[PDB]
């Protein structure tokens, strides 16, 4: 006859499948029909002589479940995934709020709901058994509410508010439940009695919670390429914890669980693989579903047993009929109190509550399992032979919280989302419509690519039109007046589209993604009166180490010291640099989108003064810590590479061209490099002087001999901020080879009209091309942060020229980079080093033309006359420093427009030049992804290995 | 105290990570380690007074689990999982050898064993319990070989065979020892009553299986978006299955929780979705993990228990522990007896069997956990109160099960690579070096881009050299004589890379891939010897459909009718398509890298001959059923777009831009159509004639007026195969407008030695330039397949000529993409249809010479001389049809080679031309992914309208 147990389990599920399955779209939940189908058995099963036959064989087996066999079997797995998917960052930030709804809010409620029953019902309980079944109704869901948000559509902050609060409530509603149960059964108590119970359950269940995670974190550190390990891991250790918890200790196993969720969520990306992520939060939705649906069909059955086998609460007079709904109403009474009286403190504490999210915060106050599971245990334990609670009133416990169960749900749960709709929220903030209209014209084009793409065939002919095959995918079925109110908008969806790039391209991970993205949405709210605000949501993510007290205090381990400060700063320079990259690349769109107008350039400069503090904050991660950002860098490239060949080896397992045991040996390669570097990131020794100097591309780039000449005698130098490597006008006496920092050119006579970011990374060379021409400097380069920068003299220079005749073009190319950057810095400044340098020295032609010859720039051809006198009529002199333009060209495309704002007389449209000088030009010709959510609506040889030094670290 | 038992599990557990973390790579399996533990936790809960505690109480409430129940819980679990997770194709292929290692093997063994035991072993067994024994030991264990298959690196067709026989072999065991078991009770026999119990018991076990697997397809079907609800339907669809059949009909539990995990890997892309699963298998394999971890730590205990009550079977006399070995010798002389009688047979149905592959097919008889089941669930149904099965009787099978079960896996499954490494197996082809060195190249290629692309920062400073990055990532740690053998070989190659991107870029399932990757590998092994032969694996799946018999016949919905004809030529149509094009692709790629060759030709030569079959299968459907191309490239363009805005929808979640709300909308509608179509394809209708002419590009982009005229008098016609459309030299009388299929044009003037396809595919003009220059047609082209086509007489294209000055030059536009793929097919014909036409219509110039001007081809271009006579010293006259290359243009780069094998009169080198008559010349410039395998080591205006109407279906 055990057997038919099993069937039982099964049905149940089915039974549950249907409901989850009928009742979607509608707001009741499902659950409800549950608890309506297992009252049903239960009856059927009990009252009927007949009955049923195999089945309610396998009813009665559970309806005689032991007490505390339910809990341990059901409350782990119900506990364990709400605990484990839930965000730690919004919590942590929010969690002011959290500990007033838990401690507060559950004591409230708990002595009012049973100081009320005590009052009120004529069961003549006395005020252990009303504090107990007041301890019950205190207990919330996590997972009915859960479910509730995701089909509510509320803002993110009540939504992390409601989710928290009621897994910490359910915590400490369990910790009262159990204390007042244990006194119940007949226990003496006392002040200290009181104070020593609840502390050591409260704590040693903190303190196992934690231990238990530690010691199953560190082990699966080793778990190298295995997802069931893992996941059985997860499983073993969840329910050891709560039987040691609840059955050895005699401590709470509920908070025992949480604990041991929340240091798993915490510890999600450093122990569990990137592809078990998904498999393992699919596990424990599934056991929690299996728990949820077992638990409401026998609770249903459990209620519908007692009352039949009584026969007290179910006819015997409307009493009970009436009294259950005096108890909601009590329930409701003591969450309104509990939120008004905690309001003055819930207000300014962490995140705001106003009124709309304080009455949307007493509504959801949906009962789940928990009640019904410490219902469930209340009664069996009054069933056996027990002088102090009697079976009346276990079963009068089963009766009262079901029917609160049940209640709650069908009336709160389904009018949340129509008195969310009445208070004035669930409207779209009219700023997220053009990021939906855009991504649905981003999701057309990528179609009709796909569509295009696939359509020519030789064998099964052509397929349909574009429109037949687009009437079945519904995915697509349907979709200068500019204030300052706009533009602040558009910059702000640059960002957003610079954060998705940044992430697209490897460069950030998700969570960095979304704490980004989360901080964009949250600014985007204040533009239409306070300013470019987006460093607020960031400001508390880049709190200057803490660690940093205690790096000038003395820890014996520097392995210790260097781990731990670059693990403090770990996210707040990521933050801080794609913060500041973000913003650099929004301002550049911007400035392209809206030309120059005089509410985009006061937009502009809110954003550079914005920006202030990450600048400031990395500037001080530099000098203080010097090692921190090097290591940060390789770290992040190294990720990108695995995570692109971890791709790569995926694409590669679909096809089936290579054998079962050499793409097992891949993938545990793979698999076993991405772990050690998730647990043990490693991290970079400090460059040598005279290695960055072979890392150069110029001097990298040079043959073995005539390189010892230039690195001796060059002594590396470390200048700090605002420092000045050469002023505008001296003599040429050097070039400075930037390998590390960043330098700020400015100018009195150069455009700085359409430069928006004056500034040459590492790997470049000031001070070459004059040097070369043998003139005063053309700009005034001052450092822009901390640059490691080496000086060669002129006359190294000169020697090296007159060397080869092969070492002259490559300085004249390798001049040509910075030249171009700074006379034209419209075309030559958005563009990456690597596609400059190619359009530079590769697809760009230097000509060399003797005195007499004429020049004549063809329609489509730029050029910069590097150096000799060029002529021409009534313009006879010309000086190097020099752009020639077509004839016609249209200079507002270019910049140099000549105006008041900035004058430009080194460019020229004539109709033909003729050389004076033996001139020497350069000729180059003229005329990504997700960039435009700004303006949607609206629309071998020396350079080939400086190349490779310049993408690489070295030349392979 | 029933919560203890909940310790257990958890423990038991544990342990079960522990063995299968330590006891990896080593070759002993780690379940002969849980065995171990078993028994040693059995031995220290009953042999020792203090033995444990709060955990041997736990042990205890599991050594005494019901016999029923134990299986019932246990046994779908561990047979689901291996069920669900085979291949279907392979089986299929290979069903004939398992039949008869399945039911005669199984019968053999049974019998053998059990008239060994029953003539040896010294307990005074009867007839009955000695082959109920027998009917145990020749169960084999699905997930052990699995396992050692998994670590093996055997060839797949024995992986297949032993991986079937093993689940196959399973059901037929279970049959016989159920059979065996109920007569052990008492039960009377007969042969009508033997025939009718096997035939109740296996049939009704399957029918069931089918039943339930339908009925739960049904269900599944209509389940959109919600992966929790697929799992949860399996699981209890399962184990209701497995009750219904062992404990309500009285018939096997194992067959038809095999046939239920059959019917759903046969239905897996119908029912569930494609994101879902991945978490459905790992989710089952985390079951069969927990059930074979709980039975072998089980087993253990009761082997323990029992031996320590009886006290019989250790250290009573050493013939137990003689008669264990005697057994284990007795099951390996049965199974190789088996396998030397069905030799004769096993050597020439399905797969072949010589004696390597048959010498390790006997080695790898793994016992498992099913024969652990049944011991342990025959010494429990003997522990009770049983006349006839004796207590002593039960724990001698629980002792000599477990003690086959740890010697087969310790032996056996340790020395089963040591034997196929001995034979002479586990030897790469030294043909998949290549492949693996390919692959190695394209991973060290994709980590140099993505090292190289996030290089650049201003904040973060440059990452460490490329060596100090690569040297973390282990994955890349480490790495003309041509005969006809290794041409055979590339031209594989280059098949394998078609496949690789015709999966990749979306143009066929992962399924079909595997079967022609397959096909490809098992042909590559023949090339040493026998010509080029990949149809062989794909001619069992090219059947032309055994429908075409019931289409003749009738049946009375045309939806049956139209739906299954669909479904038989699905298949065979999608790989008879990729097989040509694939092939298509490999002649042109290998044209490309080894020039004209002799054997080279040889090679395509053999390839064109290897094509005829699916050719003429596709020939063949094209004629009788009409309408089954077309939807079938719906569909497949379809699936295409779907999968591409999934993949984009995935990406956009990870970003957090979209709500909650908006982006489960998305996600929910994007699943909904891919469900709908992957359960209901869509079918298209008939395309109507005046629908056609205007999806022609020439016809379809012309205006509204001027387009009346054209398409009046235009009857369509389908023209067969073979037929003639105009012959090279008549007057040029018309233009055919091919609009579906092919047409193939042959010449006896231009050069056909470097036209590997003489095709033009729908959408196509053909006698446009004919009708233009008022010239005789300069080649002969044929239909190649039914090609329905219109024909507008010369008249009309003149008077449209005459209309507008525009749809002069849209014409001769239109004109030059055929005249270029025929002049020179070496360059343009390699292209596809976008590519060709922009860079013909949009990046060439076509310009129009007075008479007298000067042409000089700049060294970078070629030119067509399209229309008027040119001329030139000592070549006054030139023909229109003409190519003007560069005067010391290499012409072997360009075709065209004047040479004993192809005359060539048409492409003229020379210094300058001189126009004779007024000329129009037309100027070209002149100077995809893993297509490197095969040569590896040795490496609007009216034309945007067209173009538009050529990549989709209509004007956008
Ligand atoms: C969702 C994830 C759950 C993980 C489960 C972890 C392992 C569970 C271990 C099962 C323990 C078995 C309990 C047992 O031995 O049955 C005894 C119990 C009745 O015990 P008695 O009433 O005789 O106790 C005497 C005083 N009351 O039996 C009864 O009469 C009631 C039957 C209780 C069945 C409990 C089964 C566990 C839930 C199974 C669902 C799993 C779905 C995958
Ligand atoms: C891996 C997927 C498994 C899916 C499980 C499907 C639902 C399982 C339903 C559990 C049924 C509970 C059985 C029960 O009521 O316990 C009784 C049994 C002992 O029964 P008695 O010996 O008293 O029977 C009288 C005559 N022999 O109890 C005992 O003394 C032995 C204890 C048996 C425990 C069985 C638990 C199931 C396995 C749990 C593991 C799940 C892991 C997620």
């Amino acid at each position: 006859e055990p057997d038919d147990a099993v069937l039982f389990v099964g049905v149940s599920l089915v039974l549950g499948i249907a409901s989850r399955h009928l009742l979607r779209g509608t707001r009741v939940p499902y659950t409800v029909a549950l608890l309506v189908l297992g009252v049903a058995l239960g009856s059927l099963e009990f009252g009927t002589k007949h009955g049923m036959g195999k089945l309610g064989a396998g009813i009665r087996i559970w309806a005689n479940i032991n007490p505390d066999l339910l809990l341990a079997v059901f409350l782990p797995a119900l506990l364990f995934e709400s605990s484990f998917s839930m965000e730690i960052h919004q919590i942590k930030k929010c969690m002011a709020q959290m500990v007033l709804l838990a401690g507060p809010g559950v004591l409230i409620s708990t002595f009012f709901l049973g100081s009320a029953l005590k009052l009120t019902f004529p069961y003549n309980w006395n005020w252990k058994t009303s504090l107990l079944l007041g301890g019950l109704l205190s207990a919330t869901d996590p997972v009915a509410v859960v479910a509730l948000l995701k089909e509510l559509g509320a803002s993110k902050k009540l939504s992390t508010i409601i989710e928290g609060e009621s897994l910490m409530n359910d915590g400490t509603a369990i910790v009262v439940y159990q204390l007042f149960y244990r006194m119940v059964l007949g226990r003496t108590f006392d002040a200290g009695s009181i104070i020593k119970f609840l502390s050591e359950v409260s704590l040693g269940a903190v303190a196992l919670g934690l231990a238990f995670g530690i010691a199953s974190v560190l082990w699966l550190g080793f778990i190298f390429n295995d997802t069931i390990i893992e996941i059985a891991l997860t499983l073993a250790v969840s329910y050891i914890a709560f039987f040691t918890a609840q059955d050895a200790l005699e401590v709470s196993g509920v908070l025992t669980v949480m604990t041991l969720g929340m240091f798993y969520a915490a510890f999600a990306k450093t122990a569990f693989k990137g592809d078990s992520q998904q498999s393992l939060h699919h596990f424990w939705e599934m056991v929690a579903y299996i728990a949820n649906t077992l638990i409401f069909i026998l609770s249903g059955v459990v209620i519908a047993d007692g009352v039949l086998e009584n026969n007290v609460h179910f006819e015997r007079h409307g009493a009970s009929w009436g009294f259950l709904l005096l108890l909601y109403v009590f329930v409701q009474i003591s969450r309104i109190l509990v939120v008004v009286i905690l309001y003055p403190l819930l207000r300014h504490f962490g995140y705001g509550l106003d009124l709309k999210e304080a009455t949307i915060l007493v509504w959801a106050g949906l009962r789940g399992a928990v009640a019904l599971s410490l219902s469930l245990s209340v009664k069996r334990a009054s069933d056996a032979v027990q002088t102090h609670l009697k079976p009346v009133d276990g079963t009068m416990f089963v009766f009262f919280t079901g029917g609160i169960v049940f209640l709650t749900l069908i009336f709160n749960g389904s009018t949340t989302q129509f008195l969310l709709h009445l208070l004035g929220m669930d409207r779209l903030a009219a700023t997220k419509l053009r990021i939906l209209n855009y991504t649905k014209y981003e999701m057309l084009n990528k179609a009709l690519e796909a569509f295009g793409d696939l359509r020519d065939d030789e064998e099964l002919g052509p397929p349909a039109d574009w429109v037949t095959v687009k009437k079945y995918i519904t995915c697509l079925n349907d979709l200068h007046t500019m204030n300052l109110r706009d533009i602040r908008v558009r910059l702000l969806n640059g960002v957003q589209a610079a954060y998705w790039g940044m992430l697209e391209e490897g460069r950030i991970t998700q969570t960095t993604a979304n704490i980004l993205m989360r901080s964009v949405d949250e600014a985007m709210d204040l533009v239409p009166t306070q300013e470019l605000c987006d460093w607020k949501g960031l400001r508390s993510n880049v709190h200057f180490p803490n660690y940093y007290r205690f790096l000038q205090m003395s820890r014996l381990p520097r392995r210790l010291i260097t781990y731990f400060t670059v693990e403090r700063l770990e996210s707040g320079c990521y933050i801080c640099a794609a913060f500041l990259r973000a913003h650099r690349i929004a301002r550049r769109q911007l400035h392209d989108f809206l030309g120059d107008s005089e509410v985009a350039r006061i937009v502009i400069d809110e954003s550079n003064a914005e920006g202030e503090e990450a600048r400031k904050f990395l500037e001080d991660v530099r000098v203080t810590f010097p090692q921190v950002l090097r290591v940060l860098k390789t770290r992040q490239v190294t990720y990108s590479v695995l995570t692109h060949l971890s791709e790569y080896i995926q694409n590669l397992q679909k096809t089936g061209l290579l054998e079962e045991k050499e793409m097992a040996h891949l993938d545990d390669a793979l698999q076993t490099d991405l772990k050690k570097f998730k647990r043990n990131p490693p991290l970079v020794k400090m460059p040598r002087v005279s290695d960055l100097l072979n890392t150069h591309p110029l001097v990298g780039a040079l043959p073995a001999a005539m390189r010892d000449p230039l690195l001796s005698s060059t002594k590396e130098t470390v200048k700090g901020h605002g420092t000045i490597l050469y002023r505008e006008g001296s003599r040429p006496t050097g070039i400075w080879l930037v390998s590390i920092g960043v330098v700020k050119w400015t100018s009195q006579r150069l455009s700085s009209r359409h430069s928006l970011d004056p500034i040459l990374s590492h790997g470049s060379t000031l001070g070459l091309y004059e040097v070369l021409i043998g003139k005063p400097y053309i700009c005034d380069m001052i450092t822009d942060s901390v640059v490691h920068c080496f000086f060669i003299e002129a006359e190294k220079i000169e020697q090296l020229r007159q060397s080869d005749p092969s070492i002259e073009i490559f300085l004249w190319q390798e001049s040509a980079l910075v030249v171009a950057r700074l006379l034209l810095p419209m075309m030559f400044e958005k563009m990456a080093t690597h596609e400059l340098r190619v359009l530079i020295t590769e697809r760009s032609t230097m000509n060399i033309y003797i005195k007499g010859e004429e020049i004549e720039l063809e329609q489509n051809f730029i050029g910069i006359l590097l150096e000799g006198f060029l002529k021409t009529k009534n313009q006879t002199l010309i000086t190097p420093p020099g752009l020639l333009l077509p004839p016609n060209a249209d200079l507002n495309l270019f910049g140099l427009e000549s105006s008041a704002i900035n004058r430009i007389d080194y460019c020229y449209t004539a109709p033909s030049y003729q050389v004076e000088a033996r001139a020497r030009i350069l000729f180059v010709e003229i005329g990504k992804e997700h960039s435009g959510l700004l303006s949607w609506p609206e629309s071998a040889s020396f350079s080939a290995r400086a190349l490779q030094l310049s993408m690489y670290g070295s030349m392979i």
